[PDB]
């Protein structure tokens, strides 16, 4: 059985913790629930750590007193189809392979599934670690609780004796790097300096061997990613988000200085050897929009190239850990701001961006966001009980599974069927425009080899390549974003119509140039 | 009412039957249930048949005493979508038409449905008989019991006065030949010599007019295909399977000599005029893996061409009735072994194999097969009754309809939803790789006209054609096979990654050659 | 060695989660999988219910007859 | 928000509770979750209760850490 430790002894050296812990709703929660610090206490001095204390990062550390939230969180939604490839005629992006050719996502890009699996799915996806990590067997794919208990309880490593990124299966890629993991786990929270910069106190950084880093990590989406374990107050821990909101002064709601002020973030820094080491962002309110934006954003977490001169931007560069914190119509300017693109298209040669799940940036300025609605209202609402103590559901999933609490409490005029119909109207319309955008992108892409082989000039090809950047951006935002337009239907419609406009312009340009070469 | 005949009188000339019948569980079942032999008995001699006895081939001959198994067998699974074309974006092979161009399956290749319909579906499919045979009207498509009663009770013939294979509808083919029927019916069991070789006692052979043959056949999947009617013991009757297992000494489990010995087959031959005529294979055990492998295999049942010199291999050749009895990674060697390919691709000119439903060969070496599981355990399990005499379900269908008996009795740790999720994980992953394999195959195929028109050398084109053979094989195995990877997920993944590797190699080869011709 | 809680407040079974003991003390009819069938693998839910009812029906018949005779005496 | 009390101070006069509390699975659960003893501690001796401390009997005293069982 746990025996409490004297927190006062701790507080004598840990004033920041004292100020948070003594004031919040965890004032009675003893340090022993999460820390084993006996040898630490025997050896530390005022400013030197001595022996390192053990810190529990497992979610069961919270489950002891918060079983309801834990159980809600680890639930697996079986209806969320597993390992479902997006590049298929029945999924999100029927022409993805042609459009993304040259990027690592061509190796595999599946639809998301339940949060319990985020770390194991990151480890096993074909694009990440060359097939190095796999489930112990095909049965383990169901085991949400097991994944939560630890990735390495359900996965194998093809070669424990090497630590280099390489392909163990022919059609895999090795795109994973240490920045990825910040959106899968925060087990490394005490071993990673702010932004993944080099730091004497950091075991891991942007430049680490990711296979070695991976083996040190176990748990998905730790409860403390949104809740400070000392104060129990709302927070974020994701460095890239703090950097955008605070360091770059953009605010929690970049479009709304008033809301940004009312619902802001305070950056709190922790030091090692009296030098800044790590940071968190304490929230003024329990604002899920900002909590979820730790991960559900467009980001850089990868090497790339400069737009200016095409030179390599490596993991060592700060730009390899970057939140653009920009909506689709501000994105091109945001990418120019850091002089960055992701890949060159394998067929057209165009410099292109790679877009990822920008739910937070898409939601901005939507009717629901402007009305003060937040992710949790639709995706993790309060539980309604005929008799019971209310708690917040932690099963982050589609509102279709809980329409009464997600939608109909606000929309009293509608039945469930009518609310579903309204969602489907938007999704169906948006998907049709996504498909049409892909059709026009593919038509343009297919003209590039014809143009080059007909002797069309580099000047015309480069014009078309500039059009490709825009056509790609205004399309891929929407295959990347998970709501199929629902989060901001007017924006999706304007963006996708712009993509088609750009592709059509490029098609006409190339067809005309080709025809002129044929006429001599 | 039936009157019993004196079996002892029969046994005086039929010693083989006596040895089987007197010993097995049909020792009390009188010959009159299946044979009308009055005139036969009056005219036969020790070694000459005299007047031919009537032998019932209808399944209702067994239904009289085995109603439960019969009723189970004739059940129609309405949820198994009928006449569903595989070459569509929502089915198995979205790019099938491009990839299979040059083969008869381009005319129609539907998903399989319930066993009751196998013979009528064979007769009516657009690729088989030039549209000659059709259901009497569109209502008959539902009539499983009617099809079982006899194909000609539900079908019409566009021209009873001719017997040549020809097109009655413009977009049909005439691919059917007498070998096909061996996997649809065994009504011809006494009229077909082993392998379909020419034989004085055989009415029908590989070289017969298939339209004439068709008119003589009525019943699907006769009960006696798996059960000897005389001994009631387990057997196979399919010549091609006996040939692979016994004549070629490959064994029932070619990968496992021990299991092959424990679960083997004994070839029993029946003679006409003291010359070998037909054969069956008696099984040591009631092994559904081998019973189902009578049909659910990759086979040759068609003319083709030699790999060596491209010369025609006709129905007269033994190779027109061939079970390769080889897994995907042994197939190319198996096809080289008999010097055979199926068709030349209409666009690329490559010699290609045609793969068909290799469930048996795919299942070999899988985790379930190695653990002693067999087709019937998942597809035709014992019925569970609160009160009753247990019998084996004969409704061969997906385990999704009976998960408790097919999966969960073995997998106690899982709910139905978890077991379904595990299946879908594998199927979703495999389908994504199938789609990607098709993308790369199509990309390569489309480069062939460009290459030929740019004046790329025959040497380079032939290199690409050799790559096409392998890319095609390692893809088509999996659109042909019905489990979408479930029967052997690691093998599907390795094979499909190989297909993509081959296509990518060919694409690079052709693109480079084209570009060199453009640069002069 | 069976106790009240085994039938009236059994452990919750979850596909994924931390097990806890149900504190809803109620008839096992509402949770037959966990209250009965985990021990009685030979039975379906309907068979287990049928066995309960056989006993309850029989006992209640004897209760009613006992009351009939008591009332006859009292009168 | 609840502020923890010095349980060791309590234990100087409550050895019977000490022997139970320090050993079981509530060793880390502070007295303030169920007792309001500020005035008691101001006035008690080991042989004189002084002001009577308040003890919570409501089930929500447990529901705070054991919501699943309470619900
Ligand atoms: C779980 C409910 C915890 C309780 C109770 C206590 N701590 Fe904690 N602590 C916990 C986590 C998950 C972390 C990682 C960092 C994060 O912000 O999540 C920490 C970290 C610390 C640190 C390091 C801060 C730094 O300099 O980087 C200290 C000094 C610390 N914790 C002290 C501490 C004390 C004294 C506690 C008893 C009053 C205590 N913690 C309780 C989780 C939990
Ligand atoms: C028992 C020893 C606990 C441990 C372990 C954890 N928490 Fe806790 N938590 C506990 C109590 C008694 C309370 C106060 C309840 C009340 O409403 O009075 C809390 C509260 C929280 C809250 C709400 C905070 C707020 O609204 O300001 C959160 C978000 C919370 N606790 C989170 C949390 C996390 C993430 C834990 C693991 C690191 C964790 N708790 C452990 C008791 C206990
Ligand atoms: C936070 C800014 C993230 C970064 C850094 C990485 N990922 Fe991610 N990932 C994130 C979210 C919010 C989601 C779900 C939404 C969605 O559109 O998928 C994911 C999903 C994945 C998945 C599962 C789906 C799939 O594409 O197969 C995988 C396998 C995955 N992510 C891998 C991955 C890699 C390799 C990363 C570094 C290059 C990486 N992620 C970073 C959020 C974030
Ligand atoms: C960000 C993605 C979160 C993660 C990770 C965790 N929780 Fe959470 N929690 C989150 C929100 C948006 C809320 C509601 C806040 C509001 O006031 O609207 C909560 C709330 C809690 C509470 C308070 C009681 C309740 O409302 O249920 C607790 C005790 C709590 N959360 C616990 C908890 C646990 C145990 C987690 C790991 C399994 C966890 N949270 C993660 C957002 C997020
Ligand atoms: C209600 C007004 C919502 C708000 C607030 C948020 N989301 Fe949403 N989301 C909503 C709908 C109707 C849908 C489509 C779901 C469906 O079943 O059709 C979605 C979708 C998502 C998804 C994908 C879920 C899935 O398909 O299984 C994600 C990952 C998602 N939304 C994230 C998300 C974020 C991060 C939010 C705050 C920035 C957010 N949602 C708010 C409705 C609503
Ligand atoms: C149905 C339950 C039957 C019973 C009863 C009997 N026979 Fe049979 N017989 C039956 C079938 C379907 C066939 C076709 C071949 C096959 O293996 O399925 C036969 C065949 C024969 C033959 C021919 C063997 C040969 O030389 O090719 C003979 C000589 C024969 N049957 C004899 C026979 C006798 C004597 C029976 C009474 C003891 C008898 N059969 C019963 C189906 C059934
Ligand atoms: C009644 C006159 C029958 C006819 C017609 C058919 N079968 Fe039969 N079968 C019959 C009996 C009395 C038995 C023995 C039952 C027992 O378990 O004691 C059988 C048995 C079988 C079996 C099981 C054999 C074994 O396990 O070794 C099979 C597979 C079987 N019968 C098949 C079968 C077939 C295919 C029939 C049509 C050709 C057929 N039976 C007719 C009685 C009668
Ligand atoms: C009476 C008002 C009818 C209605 C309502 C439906 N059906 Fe019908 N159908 C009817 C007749 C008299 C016939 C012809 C019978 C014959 O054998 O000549 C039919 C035919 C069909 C067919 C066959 C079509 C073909 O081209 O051969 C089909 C597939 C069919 N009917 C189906 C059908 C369906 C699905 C209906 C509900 C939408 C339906 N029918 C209504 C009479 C009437
Ligand atoms: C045994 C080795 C067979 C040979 C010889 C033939 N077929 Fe076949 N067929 C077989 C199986 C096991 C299945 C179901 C599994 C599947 O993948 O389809 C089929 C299916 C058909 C169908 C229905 C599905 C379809 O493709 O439309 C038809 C119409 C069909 N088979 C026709 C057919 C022809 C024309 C054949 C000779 C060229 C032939 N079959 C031979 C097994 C076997
Ligand atoms: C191969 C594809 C089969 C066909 C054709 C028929 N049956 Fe069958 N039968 C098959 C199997 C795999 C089994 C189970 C054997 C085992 O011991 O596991 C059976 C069993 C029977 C029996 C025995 C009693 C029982 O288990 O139900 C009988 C009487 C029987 N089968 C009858 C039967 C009938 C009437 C058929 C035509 C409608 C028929 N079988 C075809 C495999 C196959
Ligand atoms: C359990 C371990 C199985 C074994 C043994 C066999 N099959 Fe199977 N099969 C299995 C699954 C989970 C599926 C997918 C079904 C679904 O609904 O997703 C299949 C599929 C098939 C099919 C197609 C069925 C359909 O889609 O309707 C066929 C024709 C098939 N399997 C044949 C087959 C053969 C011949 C087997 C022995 C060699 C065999 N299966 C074994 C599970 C299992
Ligand atoms: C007994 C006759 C079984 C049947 C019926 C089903 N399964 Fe099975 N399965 C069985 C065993 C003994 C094992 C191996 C256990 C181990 O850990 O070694 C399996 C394995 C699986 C797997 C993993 C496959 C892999 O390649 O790793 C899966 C996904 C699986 N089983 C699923 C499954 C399904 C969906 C079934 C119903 C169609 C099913 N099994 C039936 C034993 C038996
Ligand atoms: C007697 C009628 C009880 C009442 C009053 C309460 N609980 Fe209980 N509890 C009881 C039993 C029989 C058990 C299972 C013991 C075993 O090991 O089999 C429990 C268990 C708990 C636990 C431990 C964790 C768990 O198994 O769920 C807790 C934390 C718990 N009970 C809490 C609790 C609460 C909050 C109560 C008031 C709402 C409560 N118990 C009352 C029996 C009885
Ligand atoms: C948070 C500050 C708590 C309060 C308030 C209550 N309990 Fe508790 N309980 C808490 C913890 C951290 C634990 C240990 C969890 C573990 O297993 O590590 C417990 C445990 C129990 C148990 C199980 C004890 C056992 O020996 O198995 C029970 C039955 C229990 N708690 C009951 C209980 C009651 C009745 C409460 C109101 C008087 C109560 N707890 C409050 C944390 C907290
Ligand atoms: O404690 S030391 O820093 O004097
Ligand atoms: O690759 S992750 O960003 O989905
Ligand atoms: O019966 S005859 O062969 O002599
Ligand atoms: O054509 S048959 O083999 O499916
Ligand atoms: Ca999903
Ligand atoms: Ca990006
Ligand atoms: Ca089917
Ligand atoms: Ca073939």
């Amino acid at each position: 059985n746990l025996k409490p430790v004297d927190a006062m002894q701790c507080f004598d050296c840990h004033t920041q913790i004292e100020d948070m812990h003594t004031v919040g709703k965890h004032a009675t929660v003893n340090c022993v629930h999460c820390h084993d610090a006996t040898e630490h206490v025997e050896t530390a001095s005022s400013r030197r750590m001595g022996e390192r204390p053990v810190t529990r990062m497992d979610l069961e550390a919270c489950a002891t007193c918060h079983t309801a939230q834990f159980n809600s969180f680890v639930e697996v939604r079986h209806e969320s189809h597993p390992r479902l490839e997006k590049a298929t005629p029945t999924s999100r992006s029927p022409m993805f392979d042609k459009l993304i050719a040259g990027h690592g996502f061509a190796f595999e890009h599946a639809e998301p599934r339940s949060h319990a699996f985020m770390l194991v799915d990151h480890f096993v996806v074909d694009r990440a670690y060359g097939g190095r990590f796999q489930f112990k067997n095909w049965q383990k794919v169901t085991d949400g609780m097991g994944a939560v208990r630890g990735a390495w309880t359900v996965l194998t490593d093809a070669d424990p004796e090497s630590s280099d990124q390489r392909r163990f299966l022919s059609q895999t890629a090795t795109a994973a790097n240490p920045v990825c993991l910040n959106c899968k786990t925060q087990d490394h929270i005490l071993d990673w300096a702010y932004m993944g910069d080099e730091h004497e106190a950091a075991k891991w950084s942007r430049t680490s061997e990711v296979v070695e880093f991976a083996r040190d990590l176990n748990h998905p989406l730790n409860c403390f990613m949104c809740h400070d374990p000392h104060s129990a107050g709302p927070r974020v821990v994701r460095d890239g988000l703090i950097n955008a909101v605070v360091d770059r002064g953009l605010g929690t709601y970049p479009h709304d200085p008033v809301k940004s002020e009312q619902q802001g973030m305070t950056k709190v820094t922790f030091q090692r050897g009296r030098e800044d080491f790590r940071a968190i962002g304490l929230l003024d309110t329990a604002d899920s929009n900002v909590m979820c934006a730790q991960c559900h954003v467009e980001y850089n977490c990868n090497p790339g190239y400069q737009l200016s001169d095409g030179s390599r931007v490596g993991m060592d560069d700060r730009r390899a850990n970057h939140f653009f914190w920009a909506n689709v119509f501000d994105y091109k300017e945001a990418a120019q701001e850091i002089d960055f693109f992701d890949f060159r298209h394998a067929t057209t040669g165009a410099a292109l961006p790679k877009l990822q799940h920008p739910e937070a940036e898409t939601f901005w300025g939507s009717v629901h966001e402007r009305n003060g609605v937040a992710c949790a209202d639709c995706h993790m609402p309060k539980v309604q009980l005929e008799n019971g103590k209310v708690y917040t559901s932690h099963s982050q999933r589609t509102p279709r599974d809980m329409m009464g609490q997600a939608c109909l409490n606000c929309h009293a005029e509608w039945t469930e069927d009518q609310a579903l119909y309204a969602i489907d109207y938007i999704k169906n319309y948006t998907h049709g425009k996504i498909v049409k955008s892909e059709y026009w992108l593919a038509k343009m892409i297919d003209l590039f080899p014809v143009a080059k082989r007909a002797g069309v000039s580099e000047d015309v090809l480069n014009q078309a390549r500039e059009l490709h950047y825009d056509a790609h951006l205004y399309w891929e935002w929407w295959t990347a974003e998970n709501s199929v337009g629902f989060h901001n239907p007017d924006q999706a419609r304007e963006s996708l119509m712009t993509s088609i406009s750009k592709s059509k312009e490029a098609v006409s340009l190339l067809n005309d140039a080709i025809d002129a070469q044929v006429a001599s």
